[PDB]
């Protein structure tokens, strides 16, 4: 006479109390299957350690109570019950930190012998331990516990919907051309126990996601590089020319704030300091080590008149061997000669100055080729460890 | 006697389960007739890759239970029913990343056939893939994907309240000065499904949005414009004033510091970085090449006591080819042959100084037209570019 | 014997449904009266373009079933009620975007003749047209479209508590010392349709907001102006200085990294930028100007040794019409005459060199009194245009 | 036999209806008294002008159906009753601007004689008006008005549960060592009314608290002292040297970035800007007469060949009131005259700068005195007007 | 007959009053025995003063009414209730100042004697003194006060599940690779009141945390350190080249940009600056003094024609004492004695120049050798602070 569902609803869901764990025997437990599916990564933070990720959760456990033979209720075999008109277990992961804002499904579905199966997408927002020591290539392992926070296992234990390997291989519905690429959910089970009786059972997905270094290389390498370029183009400014010192300190304060501000965006860590910071110093340390030749140099050309002639070792070193690596008539008389003695003592300031500067320029030219071979050294190095990688 | 609506509200009402799905056989299922128009777009975020929209949503589905005769009830055709008194279909979105804070409408128009009509706004937090390669000029392709989360096909079904074109074309109500322009919301029904009896019906509005690039001229345009305005003035500096070199440095430190600033407001994604990354580092290089030209002509031009008479072969090409395409009377007399000879050295190094500084002239005028011949064709190139596309 | 609420509130509310619209005769509708009061204007975003506001709401409603006879309840003529346990209307704003975070209220009066009246705070975050073209001196205006979201005009209709004159003079409680200042509250009936029969009735609220423009002075005119100032002092330094042309590009330099910085907090929208955009390239303009100005004189007054004798026509008009606006022997003879030539030469390019500074002078002198006046005519414009305004 | 609390909550809380005000007669009002304790001060916001507060508010009021006589009850004089199952009057505050995020108490306590007794912490996000004239010495005045918003105070009134002076002098749990120092919090007793017979009784507690200036010491006078430091050595350098005029204008960027990063600090109202602007600009103006100064001794000791002799006035002046203050022979002969006399220009020509420099220096020198005595007196009136404030 | 759990569960929660404080005898108050492990420090911010910690707290009392005999309900000794379908005392903590988002934990455990475990996690957002006088090493001492907000000792006592050591020692499960590490949390129980009778337990968890200064290395003691060595790498440049205070000015203004920018993640408080500021204006110190230097031997060895002959006083202590510490023949006649004349008077400015280089050159290299000693004696002293610390 009525209709099915209504009876049905009728039959199950009077005298029917949602505070009790349904089992006939208590002794038994309510062992509840999981399945959990990532969606996206909303937001992995290195500085608080947090990871912000969506993910749809399933899960079915056997409500002793709700039962009912199909053929009494015009062969209906399962139908649909409000969430809160049941009694649901409170499977939730240890490792949150903060509640996460997720739609609320009101209906589960139940069937006639009992199995409640129990849909709703979770958003988490989870501590992990974020290890940023290959930061532009680094791969996070992160963890999710579902565990009852009260009952033991004697009253909830937790086991998998689906065989580990197919919850291993699930990546069909990820969200994956984001910052993050998910690897692989590693399901894995254990009962965690700080006493003899109190036994609780939990499961471990274990989130690992890889970052993606294409975000970062314009970011990175195109400044450095450019800085590296301009700084190449600038020696072959004259040392002499009085500027060059001045290009080189623009250059090296151009580095300093361009570290500076990228600083905002490298993360770090108690553990260590991700390992670009290395190679970043090395590019400083490139820079200054050209800036000290630069004054070096400057220092040696510099032309003020107490300059003395090249010493002998250093003329033979630097011109040889560094080259083939690369009466009143009397008294008018004494006027002329004043005159004479004056233009040559100038003259031989200027040629002593001359032959500085001759070494001088021999000398740039031998550290310029150094450097310039030292930074193609560096960016082999660079390149042959990236290729590795690939 | 008593008032209709009461009446009406007593006799529905009463007895009335609502987590009963409305159907006297439970073999038919719910058709849900879904439509949605787009109110405003709250905010694009390519970073995380996720969509805020506001929209208005309605829904209307046949309830078998809400049903009467109006001639009973003095001829009431339809009334108010509270969302919170009646059976409501649990239809959601896929693509929810994050729960939106919607006014919640506390009312339902109920007919005397059963139909009930919810209409209800809803804000959406919803993941979807950003492609920025076109960056300023990019239209994206978002799409919204209604369907219930529990109930299959044979329980819950989803079709369209209006005709598709009547959705595609509905542009009425939306917010349209804001930064991104509303071009289409294309429905599409599919049937869900990873298993032979599980089939969940679903309906997605492909919400089409266009950004507009008048936002980014100002910000783009204009900084790298000016500066190479300003390159161009600078270019005009002699050689041999000693200023031209650190005004070029300057100018190449400015371009850096903005395009540093302005790489904050740049966004990135895994595929690939937008294209205008490209004319920047373009521009980038045409400085930097107007530095090296710079650098090298101040060599050419430095005078310094090194300096060696002009080759045979480089004078004659600069200077014509590339002309045309732009007793004690002798002790008396030793005195003033030294004097000579000295003034003699003198003019000599001056003369050599002035040639190669009249070869540095001619070259740095012939560059500096081939310079602004480069910028004039990367300008029209951006202007005819930009063309084509309006 | 019993008191006199208690009794009424027993026989008001037993037997009262929540649910059912509070008329006797279904096809009168309940006139519900809106009236509103600006509390503040917490924020105004013109990126996003949405209006953040809290206001005063009240709205009274004629409920027909809670009603009653004064003096049978110990002349009891109004009470309050739970706002929980009557029905309310659900009038909303359309302009929605968010929901604002309000406290609620509990209780609403109810006379004895039925008239409800429900007081509650609001905060609205409502989208809405911000035009931004006169952004120091911009005025806005707002519109707050209160409707019943689901009941049409003939359930609920929706008319003025006060006339259209209080509400529109009404600036009593509203916080006044903040950016934004309010000019007037507006209010307009319409009946929003597209169907011949579903025709819903709306109260339109025209917020007109109008921003104070002395928070951006010290933001905008000071570095400015400050900027200008000392382009006028370091106009004064000797061309020939050799420093005039570093001064001038660090300045454009700080006027450039000023002019990216306050980009942050000038707005921008789809229809157009900000009018002081064209004012703020206008400074550019002149600042670029006074740096070509510079070069073009420190190319006049440079010393090279290529320098040619000053033209004839040249010489005439810039110092004359510019300047009125503004034996042995013979063997010993040989190395004197040579000597003195050498002297003569040197002492030709000297003079060379002194009349093309004396032009070059010149022309400093004139064009730097004609920037002067550009620079004092556009501050004059400026002032004029601001003195207009006020 | 019955438990007394059990009797007691079955004896009172049966019946008992909570949306009635808890009188025997409405005609007399429900006095509440209200006692409010400064817990900590969140956020002081002089940009939106909200005040963000945490205070530990109690308030009770006598309930005349919750009363009994503790003889029947085992002696029991007062019980813990739920804050859900009484009234519960709508005390709220005016200055809301939203809703603050505070704990829930579930639990009142109630006495024999009907007393109930509620404690609650409340977070408060509240309007106020900010006046930073004084912004790193401000003390600001903020308002608390406490006043039901719908019951008129025929039917809800508001007291104090102490004294005005226990109130104003209570400073034991507040959260001192913070950025904001609260002085008192003065209750003050006011009846709004905009109607005849519509009274609303309200509570006001002024929140005085002022700002602790040792906050930005750091952040203001070191940058400025810094660099007016730098700025008196820098005056040192010799006018002729070259690079003094880059020094200075160097340091005057320096100044304009440091001014524009701290303006990101420092608060602007409608009503006028902070005085330490004053300040500021008054420092930048001694920048700015220090780079006029070195520009007008460069340009008196710049070496050019225009130079005329120091005109006598001048020489007068500066030299001694500033500084009390502070045959072929014949044909022979004619190239030596020839040499001679251009020996003898370039000798005068060399006195004449020499003697241009001497006054530049002269001058220099005085000015540098007075600029050193301005400053002295600038730091001295600025320290003398600190003394007085503390 | 009937499940176990069912008949306990209907025998228990029937006739249950959840708003009763859990005693037969209202005099003895209800022990509540409380634990708290922590689990994470979300967030010190120690601008607003605020702590943001997450823990796992658990709570049990002994509630009277859920008492029954195991032997009648097949031997049940536990079983899991709903958190809202009993009472629950209303423990929370004094230092709140924002309500923190924790998962609801919806069932407690009850043992068959009464007692009632609460398990929960909290989100803590808690105001504390953050002390950041020893800003990188600095240990912080937050408290956690546990009490009834409303309940006196005679009704809700505290007390701990576990021993204080066992309390104290707890440092399992707690999150450590974060920028804080726990030391302890010890627990302390005091009796707050201000009042003869009312007196309220609290128990005082003393959170204490120690920040990891490896955070901050980087940040803080590489840029220093490098503009420290670029400082005495630019030390090496010959003070007559013009360019050396262009070099130390560009460097003054990169550190001076640095503090700045550093100065956004060095906190202040009330009570005093972090330490290593003094650390910070040393470094300025050390800079300034190196740029008054320069700018000293700058004026020293300027070359102007005003200069002097040494005096004799000078040259002796600097060049001996600091060094071992590091007829018309008649006509014919008088021109050549003028141009003797003249080259005499530059050879003696020449030698006057030469003389002063000297001294200023000799006064370099000590003073530089002077700064080289003070930076390595600074240095020193920094590391053999920091060694103590270890
Ligand atoms: O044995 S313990 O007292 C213990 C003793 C010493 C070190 C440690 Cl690390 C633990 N203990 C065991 C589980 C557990 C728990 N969970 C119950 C299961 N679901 C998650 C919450 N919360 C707690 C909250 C506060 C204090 C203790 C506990 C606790
Ligand atoms: O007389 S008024 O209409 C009036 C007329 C003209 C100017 C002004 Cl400023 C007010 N009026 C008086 C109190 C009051 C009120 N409070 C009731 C007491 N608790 C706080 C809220 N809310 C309102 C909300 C909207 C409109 C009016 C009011 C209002
Ligand atoms: O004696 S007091 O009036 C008092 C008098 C003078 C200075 C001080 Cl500092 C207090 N007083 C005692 C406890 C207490 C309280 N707690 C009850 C226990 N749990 C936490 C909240 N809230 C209050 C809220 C407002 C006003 C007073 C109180 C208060």
């Amino acid at each position: 006479t009525q209709p099915a569902l209504l009876r049905l609803s009728d039959h199950l869901l009077a005298n029917y109390k949602k505070g009790v764990r349904p089992v006939r025997d208590w002794r038994k437990p309510t062992t509840v299957s999981i399945d959990v599916i990532m969606y996206a990564i909303l937001n992995v933070d290195e500085k608080n350690q947090v990871l912000t990720t969506y993910i749809w959760y399933r899960q079915y456990w056997t409500d002793e109570f709700l039962q009912w033979t199909p053929e009494d209720f015009d062969n209906v075999t399962k139908l649909s019950i409000p969430t809160d008109s049941i009694w649901v277990p409170d499977i939730l992961i240890n490792e949150f930190v903060d509640v996460g804002k997720s739609p609320n499904i009101p209906y589960v579905y139940v069937h006639h012998r009992g199995e409640v199966q129990n849909y709703k997408p979770l958003q988490l927002v989870t501590a992990c331990s974020l290890d940023i020591y290959n930061f532009p290539f680094d791969v996070q392992n992160c963890s999710l516990t579902f565990t009852s926070w009260l009952h033991t296992i004697q009253d909830i234990n937790i086991t998998l919907w689906r065989s580990p390997e197919e919850v291993r291989s699930d990546k069909s519905i990820f969200i994956n051309q984001g910052e993050w690429e998910l690897l692989e959910v590693f399901p894995q089970f254990k009962e965690f126990s700080i006493d003899i009786s109190n036994s609780y059972a939990e499961m471990k997905f274990y989130v690992i996601i890889r970052r993606r270094p294409l975000f970062y290389a314009v970011s990175l390498l195109l400044p450095s590089i450019f800085l590296m370029v301009v700084d190449i183009v600038g020696f072959c400014l004259p040392p002499d020319s009085g500027e060059r010192v001045s290009f080189k300190i623009t250059l090296l304060l151009g580095y300093s704030v361009f570290l500076i501000i990228v600083s905002d965006t490298l993360p770090a860590t108690a553990i260590g300091t991700p390992l670009i910071g290395v190679y970043f110093v090395v590019c400083m340390a490139l820079l200054v080590i050209s800036l000290a030749e630069t004054i070096f140099i400057v220092r040696l050309v510099h032309k003020q008149d107490l300059q003395r002639p090249v010493p002998d070792w250093l003329r033979h070193l630097v011109l040889d061997r560094i080259a083939w690596i690369l009466l009143a008539v009397r008294g008018l008389l004494q006027e002329l000669s004043s005159i004479r003695h004056f233009l040559e003592k100038r003259d031989e300031m200027r040629e002593v100055a001359r032959d500085w500067l001759r070494v001088g320029y021999v000398l740039d030219r031998l550290l310029f080729r150094i450097y310039l071979l030292a930074v193609l050294a560096y960016s082999i190095t660079l390149v042959t460890l990236w290729s590795i990688w690939h």
